[PDB]
């Protein structure tokens, strides 16, 4: 997933006609959401280290 | 306007994005029209070199 969600996406898949432009739903807030889930995810990362490096 | 009237229109200008594909109304039915044209307006030019050949 990136760190960001894009507000516009590029989709050139079949069926839809060489490249269209597709526009994402609250972008901002999944932006948001996405970036406190890693920074989260890299606190525990950080604490069970600190409890390895203990063991 | 060449020999054909294609189709098919492959349209890239403001404001439609990027590039889309647009159909022509009956298209078979100019491309008679513009070939039969085509020919009339030669045979007319050939009478008139005719013509001026004789003058």
């Amino acid at each position: 997933y990136g760190f960001s969600v894009p507000g516009l996406y590029e989709c050139n898949r079949y069926p839809c006609i060489k490249e269209v432009e597709c526009y994402v739903s609250r972008p901002t807030e999944k932006t948001v959401f996405l970036v406190f889930m890693f920074a989260v995810s890299g606190i525990c990362v950080v604490l069970n280290l600190a409890e390895l490096n203990h063991l």
